[PDB]
């Protein structure tokens, strides 16, 4: 099985052209850096309008078949961030693990980290994760959450993908 | 205008068997670190699970709050449906508040994994379940009073702010 | 007000339930009996079990191991879900973080607990290692949490593990 990795950035102004995506390309340059193996990405900036981020992430899953997608932006208390809940939306199985240990790592630096709704689940042998915002902290969270991210899609009959254990070690 | 609720749900406390700390010590707390003008909306009730949604809804859509404070009602026992209410009255959840409550309580208190306490959003108010102990309480709002003026601004709510010698409120500057 | 154990083994020997079975008879000091069971990861089954366990043999106190995963099949947690009226998030939530020290993949376990009449239900692990720092973090408030869901008594060597009340 190929591996694709989708990048979702979740973001009115940046789909608008306001101003420019550094968080997908914080994303993609993490992924780059890190995995061993080879892989393709299939990048999209969309809008904060739920419909059309639960079409995204089913096309990516069903129709490019990705075997892990990373999503940024829409996360926090607001009423308009419905990232997580349109993930939720798509998967059939949620990891609690995911949210915690993100929040987790992100307390470290801010004590807002509490206000951060970002999760992750299953969609068919998919991994869907949500990501912080910031590129300095989208790093820190891979750095927290890759470990087990190889091993999760191995679970779920994903594409197989291995990290270079001096950048990240994916634990198997 | 800020107007905060502080909800303690308790039938002894309703029923005048018991001197209600709890929500005493919350008030306390509040006007001790915060430095913004603030009215209180206080209210004492049985654990009655509908009547904590409708406290809530009341303090929330009527009272106009942009933060409530509940106490008590949030263990195992059946009768315990503060956490239940809370979310019934809320549109989205925040993780992370009953995540860290959690975490700062047990390292003093090991039942503290017992806890169901949690936290969500109405309209613009920010819904947050406290402890019963007035120690407790204390805890787990150092640990959680940092985000909340930020999270209340996000939701379109009042502004508060608090001394940072006593605690102080995260908010991102330009 | 007899105190009764249940242990479910989840897959399709038992080193996993003998692990759990053995950690209560190690801490464990007040009289009690186990009600073992192994069986597939079949989610309407599992289900049908923690009720016989709860409702027949009346536990007070069940715990499960297997079927955690982001596999599939892998049904425990949604199962303990359908049968219990109230959830513990404290559980999940410290039992992945204790695992986590060792296990990266800790955070890959949807393990959970809950309630169903006067029995606590907790999902643990499958390995060793993580049943263990598990069981070694969550039991301390266990005995007391039956306590307030009207369980049976259940006291623990506080050189082993301290139960509070």
């Amino acid at each position: 099985k190929k591996a694709v990795i989708g990048v979702v950035t979740i973001s009115d102004r940046a789909s608008k052209g306001i101003y420019e995506d550094i968080s997908g390309k914080a994303i993609i340059d993490y992924l780059k850096d890190v995995i061993i193996t080879p892989f393709e990405v299939e990048y999209r900036v969309i809008p904060d309008e739920r419909d059309l981020i639960e079409k995204t992430l089913i096309e990516l899953a069903d129709e490019k078949g990705c075997s892990l997608i990373l999503t940024t932006g829409g996360t926090g208390p607001a009423p308009r961030d419905v990232t997580p809940e349109a993930t939720e939306a798509v998967c059939e199985k949620m990891l609690p693990g995911f949210g915690e240990l993100m929040r987790q790592v992100s307390l470290k630096q801010v004590p807002t980290a509490i206000l951060s709704r970002q999760t992750a689940g299953i969609r068919g042998s998919c991994l869907i994760v949500n990501l912080p915002g910031k590129p300095q902290s989208i790093k820190v969270c891979l750095d927290a959450v890759m470990p087990a991210i190889p091993y999760c899609i191995d679970l779920i009959g994903g594409a197989y993908i291995d990290t270079d254990p001096n950048k990240v070690k994916a634990f198997r």
